[PDB]
């Protein structure tokens, strides 16, 4: 079958084959759709098909499918599956698929990146102390004095799912966040229920606006042990504005590395539940979510107040004008600073171009429109006029429950 | 079975079970997402004309009365000797009504049960529905105090006696191709434009030339029409801080008038029933300003206000935007013509999808349509999921009827 998307911008269509090699299910169905849901132990039995599929692909991407390295490669994983119960991924093999787990990201707008991909293998590690260490190394490399590169560490692979790894931090760089007795939040209140978390396991918290979390983290199911990151390999970067000299004054900053840590990478049927991964920002995470969600930040009625906008009625667009200047800080900021940062159009612009080589090299793009689509100037974006086709390939990124909600407590 | 959908800036659950009496296809499968694209016998009408009255008779808490059973069968009866049958008017009233309640792509539903419909079912000819037409135009812009109206046409018969409004929208600006290489006017309407041209329109070949109306009633051929001039109420744009913005010699109508949908109710299908609303102010200077392909006027603003445009991290279209949406809702406002702010607009809709919730079990929601084309996440509808699917009474695409009609 031939699937096709049609640019309504600029009448480009495209022809999708990919998606007849997409088995995971949607969500969706012929009567509904579910495309705006956020959230819509193996047997040895369906882990060998897995692991055949899998090297089936790795082999054919180094243009040796079906050759005698192939086939021996298949009987050695198929032996130590019997034999053990599971498998061990060569370097080669793990590379290649944390790299496609990236390039699969529906997500994602940033994956023309995604054969630039640092892998950092930690499967050796056995204590919080051994992911500690290494995650420290991944942020240095990782950072690498504003000049950012993309990594990923991973982690053991789930065993029985008793010892399992984790990194209770939804990121390895967060702000705390503190609910005050009359109902007020100081600092960010998407962090909440974490810092309760940390502070409970013994974390002197600061109880400033910016106080960077602590690492919580759990090897092989033990229970998770605290860390503070070295300060000097957390870059920061103070927000000001390129005209507005008051904008220094209100007290911003943000940090350079965004580093997802609470995904569950799989690959051929084997769950790597600690992967933390990092790129770059685009400006919009940070100037429109982090700062102007009504439940994040929450800073539009403050820097509209000091733009001396008329705030009686929503059909200024006070909320609109403010919302571009303090994007446009953050944009001047970082760029000031010589810390990587790129601007939703450049980076929809370079999404666009690795969709149409994707679709001509591998056959198409999985998409998810409702993410890709930055969350403000919408449609002066060329993303919103593209059509998108969502489908879910492996090796893949995927949800897991937060782990202190199925956490068997040692004491 | 039961379907739960969160809001993730206020944490409020709702459920959802009004999916279950969707009938109609989504275009997605279980292994395949296709939210984001655009288009994706007697025997038969029997059950759809079933369902329909079912419906109309519980709304009105008749279902199962004798009332109910009897219309169930002059209907059955209708069907099985004529191969159609007639909507009681106020089944008609009705029908319209469901059809913008289900209208999944639309923002402004909080206004559903307040929709004037007009019945045009006695129209015969081009004449006649020029008439009903500017009787709509008239009645719906009330001077600039606009009100929801729908003008309903025959319906369709053997599918050869189609009447057709061949305008997109009532009222719109042509668009021409110059020796140039360039587009005067607005680019999505040049092959109408020519359309009207070769059936003997006289264009001005202007910026802002008000579109004549191209009328087929019955099957036959489509004829012109000027809609009276003091029937369009157009808005000038200027803006409150900037006394430049004016001399951009920008206008837009007052109102928008969709007229090549068909509407179906009880299986019937209505392939000219013009509808119009009123502005949400994004469409116009969002989308109508600012799309590359439409009269795509951000470089010339931007160059006024006298940005950096060297480098796209300056923002500079982002602030012209906003500049332009700002006059837009000034100029509409200064002139007393009704508009909404994609603010008060999304925010209503969060209330009436709750109210619908309660009082229906649900609302069906196209996401990539219903947040607006700027400012998604200051909006209350981007942290709003909402599931999609397809109810009946519906508005509905169709083919263009230049592709179609055969002359
Ligand atoms: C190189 C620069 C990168 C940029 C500019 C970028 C951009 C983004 C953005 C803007 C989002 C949406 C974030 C949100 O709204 O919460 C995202 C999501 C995501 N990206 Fe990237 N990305 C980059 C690198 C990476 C890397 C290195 C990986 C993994 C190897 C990755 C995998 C993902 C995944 C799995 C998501 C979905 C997260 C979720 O569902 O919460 N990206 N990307
Ligand atoms: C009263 C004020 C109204 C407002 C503010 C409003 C708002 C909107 C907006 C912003 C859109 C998206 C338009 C686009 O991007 O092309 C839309 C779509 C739509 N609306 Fe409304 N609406 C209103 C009245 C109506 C009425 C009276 C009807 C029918 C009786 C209706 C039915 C529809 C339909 C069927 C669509 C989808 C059109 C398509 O798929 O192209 N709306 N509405
Ligand atoms: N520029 C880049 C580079 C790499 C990765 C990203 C992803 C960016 C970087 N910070 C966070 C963001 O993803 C999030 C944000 C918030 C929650 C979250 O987890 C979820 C999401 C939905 C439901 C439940 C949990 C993921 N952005
Ligand atoms: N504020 C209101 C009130 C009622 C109705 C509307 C819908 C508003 C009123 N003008 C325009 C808009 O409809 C369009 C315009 C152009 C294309 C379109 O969708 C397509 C796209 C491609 C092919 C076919 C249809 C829908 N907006
Ligand atoms: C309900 C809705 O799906 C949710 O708010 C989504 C919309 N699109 C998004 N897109 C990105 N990139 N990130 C998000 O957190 C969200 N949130
Ligand atoms: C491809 C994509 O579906 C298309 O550009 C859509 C996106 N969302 C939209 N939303 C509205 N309200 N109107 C539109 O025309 C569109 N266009
Ligand atoms: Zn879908």
């Amino acid at each position: 079958r031939f699937l096709k998307v049609k640019n309504w911008e600029t009448d480009v269509v495209l022809t999708d084959t990919l998606h007849l090699k997409s088995t995971l299910e949607t969500g969706c169905t012929e009567h509904i759709c579910m495309g705006s849901i956020m959230l819509p132990v193996r047997t040895k039995d369906q882990l060998f098909p897995l692991a055949k599929e899998f090297l089936d692909q790795y082999y054919s991407s180094i243009k040796r499918f079906g050759s005698k390295a192939h086939m021996d490669r298949l009987e050695e994983v198929n032996k130590e599956i019997e034999s053990t119960s599971t498998y061990q991924l060569k370097d080669t093999e793990l590379i290649y698929g944390a790299k496609h787990a990236w390039r699969n990201a529906s997500r994602c707008v940033g994956r023309i990146q995604w054969s630039k991909l640092q892998v950092f293998d930690a499967r050796d590690c056995t204590t919080a102390h051994g992911m500690f260490n290494y995650i420290c190394n991944h942020v240095k490399y990782a950072t690498n004095k504003g000049n950012l590169r993309s990594a990923i560490t991973i982690f053991p692979q789930r065993t029985d799912g008793k010892h399992d790894f984790r990194v209770w931090n939804s990121q390895l760089i967060r702000y705390a966040g503190y609910k005050q007795p009359d109902g007020s939040t100081l600092g960010d209140p998407a962090n909440v229920q974490f810092t309760e978390i940390c502070i409970q396991q013994g974390w002197k918290a600061p109880r400033g606006r910016f106080d960077v979390l602590p690492l919580l983290l759990q090897a092989n199911g033990n229970d998770p042990e605290l860390f503070q990151i070295p300060p000097e390999l957390v870059l920061e970067v103070p927000i000001r504005h390129p005209k507005f000299d008051w904008f220094k004054d209100l007290g911003l900053k943000w940090y350079g590395l965004p580093a997802v840590s609470n995904m569950l990478l799989e690959i051929g049927g084997l769950e790597f539940s600690a992967c933390p991964f990092s790129g770059w920002y685009m400006g919009t995470e940070i100037g429109v979510r982090d700062y102007c969600d009504n439940s994040r930040y929450n800073i539009l009625e403050e820097v509209a107040k000091k733009m001396d906008l008329d705030m009686r009625k929503t059909s200024s667009l006070w909320k609109d004008q403010a919302l571009v200047e303090i994007n446009i800080a953050v944009l001047y900021s970082f760029q000031s600073d010589k810390v990587t940062i790129v601007d939703h159009h450049s980076a929809t612009e370079s999404f666009i171009k690795h969709m149409e080589n994707e679709y001509r090299c591998r056959g198409g793009c999985p998409a998810d429109w409702v993410w890709i689509v930055p969350p403000m100037s919408g449609s002066i974006t060329p993303v919103f006029h593209q059509e998108m086709l969502n489908y879910r390939l492996t090796p893949s990124f995927e949800y897991q429950p937060d782990p202190w909600n199925t956490h068997v407590w040692k004491g």
